[PDB]
């Protein structure tokens, strides 16, 4: 039998199955739910990522519970069902978070190896710059000296450039008091106007499959089995005094036999911030009350099991502009997609390498705001953010169609800092029955406040020169007074929604302590033979879309278990 087994093959855990192979004498099995990403044009050529889910054979599916801070509507909530995980269909854009985000991941756990210096080292093992598709000069969009040269995802500045790119920059001149230039989000610092950096190498998807799986399928020490759901974790023995949870049952799907198999070593649980803390529960690890509500055994009773779920709102908003350079058409025209196709199959160029956005904002909340008299600051610290901004040439909202009709760009805003908190949890004991996932988002005075005011902020970067010819009305009404409070907040709470960036529901604490579910090293707390390396385990949102941390978690994940052979 296997020394590891490989929970599911995702952002993470491709990593560790790749990282622990490299030494021949270690064998992996990875169990992954989903099918194949070889040879799915939507999950290879970038602009057709924001197609592929949700509603599809490469989507788990989810959905929230009904939100009262969004009217009670209910939202999808997409998550990748597919070799590569979450990194096949998302929107590939890099970054790593604020110095204060780790320092603050160290002072929580009390060890100083997550933690910003401690940290950059896996970035260098993590990622390699490449050019991007166009081949422009990107001198002065980004600092190669805080990126990797040799590291297995490659990295590029936008590869295709949009009529927004150069208004950007020059708002970044006329408003420079609150829309200030940032040479690069890898300082540490991401305050500021930035130029994007996505995980895209000669024009396509770099993801966690294409850049670990793929190079080390080759290894006999490596085995990667798809369709293959794991639906219990099994309390094997006793070792170290300690119920030992190294054997996993699985199956294609529901009402088939199941498999088992065991690890010598670890089972190594990367099914990300979902997929993790329900498998938990339906194993018998989680709050009692809430497992014999739905008719199972507690093994190991933890109340943090699917607790301290944190998130990235998603706010939304398109604006009819004067142009006929925006990426709608490519969408409504069937020639126009397919001279575009035509290129990138050819030459790897053109409109289909380009990105959800070539710029993005991190913002802050003024020193003084009124919202501080009642709320300690949420951020991560001074340096980090409130809020973020990102400008799209095209219609982007997840939950409304693009019209048939209009050309436009979208300000999408996500809440960087929350104070809401939210739970995943069993509505029954069948694993193949979907969770409860209630993220509690615009539940505070805090959240709400923020979001107005980005939508001020937003009307402001608009109202500038560079946008004068541009920039026509917004799509909504309700964004056209920026002193209608009632308006605004009324737009917030029809339109929210979220930008898939969920962490938290495993979070790690320092050893002993009586929240969290794993131990600074990954190890399941009250059991032993059980590891966690996936975006669960982070305790707060980042300063960043999540692959970029998750990528550092999955590389020192890897050398935790390595430490401990
Ligand atoms: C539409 C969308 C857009 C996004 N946009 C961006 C972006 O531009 N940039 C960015 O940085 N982030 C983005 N994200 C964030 C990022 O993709 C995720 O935060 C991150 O990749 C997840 O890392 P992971 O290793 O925790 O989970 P995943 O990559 O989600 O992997 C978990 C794997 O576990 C499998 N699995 C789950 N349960 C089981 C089980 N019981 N048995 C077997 N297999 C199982 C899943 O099928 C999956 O393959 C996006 C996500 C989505 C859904």
């Amino acid at each position: 039998d296997f020394d590891y087994v490989v929970v599911g093959a995702g952002n993470a855990g491709n990593v560790v199955a790749a990282r622990l192979t490299e030494d021949p004498d270690v064998s992996v099995l990875v169990l992954e739910a989903g099918v194949s990403d070889e040879n799915v044009l939507g999950a290879e050529a970038p602009l057709l990522a924001p197609g592929l889910v949700p509603n599809s054979i490469f989507d788990w599916n989810y959905t929230t519970t009904a939100q009262a801070g969004y009217n009670g509507r209910s939202i999808a909530y997409p998550r990748g069902r597919m070799l590569g995980g979450s990194s096949s269909v998302h929107y590939m854009v890099m970054m790593r978070g604020s110095t204060e985000d780790f320092d603050r991941y160290a002072a929580v756990t009390g060890d100083e190896g997550w933690n910003w210096d401690n940290i950059q080292q896996f970035v260098r093992k993590n990622e390699m710059v490449v050019p991007p598709a166009d081949n422009h000069n990107t001198s002065g969009e980004f600092i190669p000296a805080v990126h990797g040269t040799n590291g297995s995802v490659s990295i590029s500045l936008p590869g295709f450039p949009t009529p927004l790119d150069d208004r950007v920059l020059a708002t970044t001149q006329e408003q420079s008091e609150e829309f200030f230039f940032n040479p690069d989000m890898g300082t540490g610092h991401p305050l500021g106007i930035s130029w994007s950096i996505a995980s895209v190498g000669n024009g396509q998807r770099s993801s966690s499959s294409t850049a670990y799986l793929r190079p080390a399928q080759s290894r006999p020490n490596l085995s990667v089995l798809i369709n293959a759901q794991v639906t219990k974790l099994v309390n094997s023995g006793t070792t170290n005094g300690l119920p030992a949870f190294r054997c996993v049952e699985y199956a294609e799907q529901e009402g088939a036999p199941t498999t088992t198999v065991c690890a010598k070593k670890e089972v190594v649980l990367s099914a990300g911030s979902v997929g993790t803390p329900i498998l938990l529960q339906l194993s018998g690890i989680g709050d009692e009350n809430d497992l014999s509500s739905v008719g199972i055994d507690t093994i190991v009773n933890n109340p943090s099991v699917g607790r301290n779920l944190s998130d990235h709102l998603l706010l939304p908003a398109a604006f009819f502009v004067n142009s006929n350079q925006t990426f709608d058409n490519i969408f409504r025209d069937s020639s126009e997609f397919n001279v575009d196709l035509d290129q990138w199959t050819n030459t790897r160029t053109g409109p289909l390498t380009a990105l959800i956005a070539n710029h993005l904002a991190w913002l802050r909340l003024p020193s003084n705001s009124s919202i501080f008299q009642t709320f300690p600051d949420p951020a991560a610290g001074p340096n980090s953010a409130h809020w973020e901004t990102i400008f799209s040439n095209q219609w982007f909202h997840p939950a409304i169609p693009r019209p048939d009709t209009g050309s436009f760009m979208s300000v999408t805003n996500a809440l960087i800092s929350p104070v809401a908190r939210g739970d995943i949890k069993l509505a029954t004991s069948n694993p193949f029955d979907k969770p409860l996932i209630n993220p509690q988002y615009l539940s505070t005075e805090f959240d709400i406040f923020t979001m107005i005011q980005a939508v001020k902020s937003n009307l402001r970067f608009l109202s500038g020169q560079a946008w004068a010819d541009f920039v026509i009305r917004p799509f909504d009404p309700r964004l056209r007074d920026p002193t209608d409070d009632a308006a605004i907040e009324s737009y917030i709470r029809d339109n929210a929604n979220t930008i898939f960036h969920p962490v938290g529901t495993a979070s790690m604490s320092p050893r002993g302590a009586s929240w969290g579910v794993v131990d600074p090293d990954l190890k399941v707390k009250g059991v032993d033979g059980l590891r966690i390396v996936d975006g669960s385990i982070l305790p707060f949102a980042p300063n960043a879309h999540t692959q970029g941390p998750i990528y550092l978690v999955g590389k020192q994940g890897a050398d935790l278990i390595k430490a401990d052979q």
